[PDB]
């Protein structure tokens, strides 16, 4: 039951007051760059006129293939009035192949999250803010 | 056919409390997608007026049979005045079987939940939003 | 007298406290080692899913379980698919847990409630010994 | 710095407002019964015109003297308008010399927490609560 | 003497960013008591219009030195409108050099803290509130 | 340029999403094999006891750390007391945290704020290497 790994397929619904509801599925912006052999701290960051947050990675590239080993030292200033930050939280997976840190948002038409991400692949890294 | 009773509480509260033997689980949507051997990533999602949200699934399958190796990239934006999302949790079962995104929400009025699920059983990939 | 019922069994104590309120302190022996009466007289053996549920004008929610009966000994080995929709105004749901005891011998979903006159929890439980599945709503 | 180990000593002190404060230590009404050899299993409880809750406490008294192996099965109905049960919980010691379901109330001129308790040495029960 | 600096944060907050080396904790009220050989039980407690609260302290003495074996049963009251209290916890040293019942505070103007102390040194017994 | 300061030694990029917002996404390599340069330079062998605190008219906060310089290292083997009151109307403190690294390299006490214009944490910190003792708020 799929034809190409390419494009988005979804299943459609049309709610009890005619409003429309997509379940899908997808196969699949970001700053990405060089690392080094050994041991480095690097510090994590996004700023906006909104949204200002950062955190320290340290990384450690044993053979060719490296990973996080830490991530500490949270950092962040949200600029919005009416913005409440109901939770915030930094974790770093076991494997250390990728770090987040976290904000639970809401306001008073909105809840949603926002993420700044840090991840190791090789020599590899990624940073993502979603 | 359920096996069920009419309950009424002291409070006056009168419900019906009952048991079913069921087949196939009932979401209120469904779709499913064959897989090709190997690793591949998706992202899974749920679009609607109020409710938005999506995480991504690596999911990898040797012959016949597969799993979900890993449940990432939680996301969610929700849209509706005096709306709570009380709690968020993204988790995936040990035997990567599913993975479900589950929001605790309140109003004035309301106390419910709303699951993204995403579940592989050998070479089917089955999503869902209850 | 304000008849407990149960009274009758355990041993209580009538006591007075700080605030100078006057409330009732018990301990009662229960029994576990009996089996259930009211259940659902039948789960055959091998593995089978269950919708466990409790509907109503304000209280709504269901999870699903499965149950394993190996010879004539039945556990619950999974309770899963948590669903609950608390429609009323002046109620607020502070929490709500699915959970299994270890031996599987019962699921429970527990939600922490309050209005504007009361605090309390309600539950919704499915029970399982040998061949027998119960359920409750308190 | 001690006469006899009877009654209570404090230190006084007066506060910017004239109000009195008291830092004290003291040395040191409850519920106690006979238990048997083996196990058995237990209702905890209290009920009142305001607070009502209960749970279940295994026991288990092996030679001649008893532990409790598991609290569970958390109940409480708190009769009272305005009144705010902001947490409860549940938990038995890693010893199981001890049990205790513990409610931190509050109301718009104050805020306390409640307890039941419930703790076994050698071969007899105690409950209270405060 | 202590070491201290004045800083003026960006958002135009004054203040004294400094350091001091202490021999004795500074609270704001303390008591010290004797304490016997053996295993003795206290009550360690705080009253005041505000504050009322208490917990029991299991201490042991062997020969010379002793430590806190137990804090437990923790109980608080306070008295104030609009009063809340964040959390509450009762911890103890893992040495049982000492047990703390913290109290983070809030209302419409301040967000603070208090604490009920009480901490073990040789035969000495001292309480403290801040 | 709007001089970040430290634009010109991170790598970034400016980005946007699906609400329109524009914001920079960057990383920057930082040293920590560095000694410490403005604190308190003195901190005698063997063990001993501080008062970290930062005191104003809105944020007020302290708290104990013991440090223990064996040789020439020094390290903080302890950061308990912690104390605080922020009088302000407006102003909200959602959680306060007081840690130490595993190092003993620095201890943290952490406060999560916001007002009615904004959300952001404030830090007290103290940071041990060798006999140097530096603090921080910010
Ligand atoms: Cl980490
Ligand atoms: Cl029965
Ligand atoms: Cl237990
Ligand atoms: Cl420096």
């Amino acid at each position: 039951f799929d034809l190409n790994g390419n494009i988005a397929q979804e299943k459609e619904i049309v709610l009890e007051d005619g409003t429309e509801g997509t379940l899908g599925v997808m196969p699949i912006l970001k700053g990405t760059y060089s690392l080094a052999n050994g041991t480095s701290t690097w510090k994590i960051y996004w700023y906006s006129g909104v949204y200002n947050c950062s955190f320290n990675a340290k990384i450690n590239v044993s053979k060719g293939k490296g990973k996080i080993t830490s991530a500490y030292n949270p950092w962040y200033q949200f600029y919005s009035p009416g913005l409440d930050v109901k939770k915030s939280k930094l974790s770093k997976t076991s494997s250390g192949s990728s770090a987040s840190y976290v904000f639970d948002c809401k306001n008073k038409i909105s809840n949603w999250n926002v993420t700044l991400k840090a991840s190791v692949s090789g020599k590899k890294l990624t940073t993502s803010f979603k």
